[PDB]
C-alpha cells in the first residue's frame, strides 16, 4: 500500500479514512515538525499532506523522490514551488475556500471582546475580588456607533449581513459597490476612505485577496480616523501597519487595538519581523488578540480535511484528483 | 461539457490543466485574433481567459450568451466593464501580485541598458570593427547620482529595494508616503513632484492611469528637469507625452528616453496615435524601447495564466473565483 505523511495534525476519521488505501504516518501532536523531521518521514512517502507552515521547493522535492502528490488543506499555494512540482512529477491540489464565514463571526467577537473590555473582566472573576456590580469597566456601544469596512469581498459582505442586526450605521468603501438590493438588505451606505475613516467609530479592514495593497492601514491612515476609535485586524498580516497602531494606541488617538493576524506571520515579504511587538502585547489594556483562529472551527478544519484527504486519494489511484493546479511530468 | 475560449497563446500545461473539466479553445498561434474572430469562437463558450490586448464591453456579452466566467491574466482591468460584466451574470477575476517583480527588473535593465549606451555597443559590435578599446560611448554611472520615483505603489517599492544597493540618492513623489522604517531601509526621500523634477538625473513615472497626471510628464514638467537628464517609463504609455518628449531630445534637455509602453496602445481614450512617433523610432543613440516586455518573464506568465484558469475552474464548478471582483447572480 502507498504511504501516505501528515504535516499536522488531522482529525481521527480523516486518518480511518485515508488508511482504507495508504499507510498513513500521522503527526500525532498539534505541533509543526521541523522542516528535518517532515523529509525524514516523506523520504520514501508516495504521498504528503501539508498545510500553511510547509514550504514545498525543489531541494524538498529532490529529497523526496517517491512522491507522487502533495494534498494541501490550503486554499492558496504561495508556500510551493508550483512548477518543480510539475517537473518533479507530483500533483499539487488544493481545497476550495471555506474561511469566510467563521472569520467574520471571529472579527466580530474580537469587536465585541475588545470594546466591552471582557478579559480584563475574566481576570478579576478570577481573582476573588468580585462582590457585585461596580461602576468600573465601562466599555464601548455598537447600537447607534458607526463601523466602516475598508473592503467588500465576501468576508466583508460576512460581516454586513450579520453586523445588519445591531442597529449600527454601517459605512463601507470598495472600487465595486454591492448590489443596491444588499444596501437596502444590511443598511449598509458607499463612501470613500476619506469618509471612512473620518467618521467612524470602528474600522475594520477586510479586503478580497484581489484588492491587494500592503500596509493599507498607515499612520497616515490613523492620523485621518476618529480620535479614540478602534481597529480590528483579521484580514492579513499586511494590512495593518504594527508600529503604527501603537503608535495611536500610545497618544489616545487608539483607545484599542485587536487582532487575529500580524505581519510577522509572512515570509513573502522581505521586511519581516519574526516575533509580535511588545508594545502591542503588555498593553492589556487596550489590546485583545487571537493565534489565527479566523477559521478554527471543528465543522470547517474537518471539510478542509476531508478534501485534501481525497485529493490525495484520487491521485493515488491513477486520477486527476478533482483539485489539481498542475498537470505533472 | 462546458468550452473555454482562450484568446492568446498559454503553455500547453494550462490546456492540460483546463481539459479536466472544459473543452478547451485555445489560440495555438503567437497573435492577437481580432475582435470578430474572438467573438466568433466565444458566441456559445461558458468561460472566457482574457489577456491584455482584449476589450469586453456590453456588446461584446452580448454576442456570448452562454458566458459565465471572465478570467483576465491581468491585474489592471481598464479595458472591461464590470458592471456589464455582472449586469450579464460573468465572473470577472483577475490577477493581482505576479506582475510587479518582472516589471521592477525590465525598468532598471532599461536604466543601464539606456544611460550605458549598451544598444549601440551591440551595434558597433556586429557590424564586426570591434578591434579593442575606444574612447567612445562615454555613458552616465548609477552610483552618486539621484533617481527619482514618481509612484511609490507595488512596482516602485520593487525599484527601490532593489537599487537600494547601487549607492544612489533615491527620491520619491506619492500622495501615501512610505513608512519610517522602509524609508531608512532603501534610503528613500519623500519629496514634492517639483524637488524630484528638480535634483534628479532620472526619473522613473510609476504611477496608474488616471484622468489628469496623464500626460504628467508633459512640456511643462521636462521644462524643469536637469540638463541632460534621463526619463525611464514602465507604467502605462499615457503617463508621457510623447511629443514633449522628442522635443526634449532635441534641445539638448534629455539625453535619453527608454520605455516599455507607449502612447499608442491606449484605445480607452480618443486622443490616442496609431504608431510610436518615428523621430523616437529614429534616435536610436539616445532611446531604448522594449514592446510591452514588463512581464515577458516565461515563468510568471505561466502563474499568471495559472491563475487566470484556476479562477476558471472554480467558477465553472460553482464555487466563488479566488481573484474575483465581481459578483452577479
Ligand atoms: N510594463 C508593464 O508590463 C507593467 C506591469 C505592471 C504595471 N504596469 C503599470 O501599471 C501600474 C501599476 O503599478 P503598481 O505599482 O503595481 O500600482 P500601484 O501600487 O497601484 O500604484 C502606485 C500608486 O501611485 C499612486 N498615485 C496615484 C495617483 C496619483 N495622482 N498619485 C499617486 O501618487 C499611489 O499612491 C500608488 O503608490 C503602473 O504603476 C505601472 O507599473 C506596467
Amino acid at each position: 500500500k502507498p504511504k501516505v505523511v501528515l504535516t499536522h495534525w488531522v482529525h481521527p476519521e480523516i486518518i480511518e479514512l485515508l488508511s482504507a488505501s495508504a499507510d498513513v504516518i500521522p503527526n500525532t501532536t498539534r505541533e509543526t515538525l521541523p522542516r528535518s523531521e517532515v523529509i525524514a518521514r516523506a523520504k520514501d512517502a508516495d504521498a504528503l499532506m501539508a498545510f500553511m507552515p510547509d514550504s514545498i521547493d525543489s531541494a524538498f522535492l529532490e529529497e523526496c523522490p517517491k512522491l507522487r502528490v502533495i494534498g494541501a488543506a490550503l486554499k492558496g499555494y504561495d508556500n510551493f514551488d508550483v512548477n518543480a512540482c510539475t517537473r518533479h512529477g507530483v500533483w499539487l491540489t488544493i481545497v476550495p475556500d471555506l474561511l469566510t464565514i467563521p472569520t467574520a463571526e471571529l472579527t466580530i467577537g474580537l469587536l465585541l471582546g475588545l470594546t466591552r473590555h471582557m478579559l480584563e473582566g475574566d481576570r478579576q472573576i478570577r481573582s476573588g475580588h468580585f462582590q457585585g456590580w461596580r461602576p468600573t469597566l465601562y466599555g464601548s456601544g455598537l447600537t447607534g456607533k458607526t463601523l466602516g469596512i475598508r473592503g467588500m469581498g465576501a468576508v466583508g459582505r460576512a460581516i454586513a449581513q450579520r453586523l445588519a442586526g445591531f442597529e449600527m450605521n454601517l459605512l463601507y468603501c470598495d472600487e465595486i459597490p454591492l448590489n443596491a438590493e444588499q444596501e437596502k438588505a444590511w443598511h449598509v451606505q458607499r463612501v470613500t476612505l476619506d469618509e471612512l475613516l473620518e467618521k467612524c467609530d470602528y474600522v475594520v479592514p477586510m479586503v478580497p485577496m484581489a484588492a491587494e495593497t500592503l500596509h493599507l492601514i498607515d499612520a497616515t491612515a490613523l492620523a485621518k480616523m476618529k480620535t479614540g476609535s478602534y481597529l480590528i485586524n483579521a484580514c492579513r498580516g499586511s494590512v495593518v501597519d504594527e508600529n503604527a497602531v501603537i503608535a495611536a494606541l500610545a497618544s489616545g488617538k487608539l483607545a484599542g487595538y485587536a487582532a487575529d493576524v500580524f505581519e510577522m506571520e509572512e515570509w513573502i515579504r522581505a521586511d519581516r519581523p519574526q516575533a509580535i511587538p511588545k508594545a502591542l502585547l503588555d498593553n492589556t489594556a487596550q489590546t485583545f488578540f487571537t493565534p489565527h483562529l479566523g477559521s478554527a472551527v471543528k465543522e470547517v478544519r474537518l471539510e478542509i480535511e476531508r478534501q485534501a484527504a481525497m485529493n490525495i486519494i484520487q491521485a493515488l489511484a491513477g486520477e486527476k484528483p478533482m483539485g489539481a493546479i498542475n498537470q505533472p511530468y
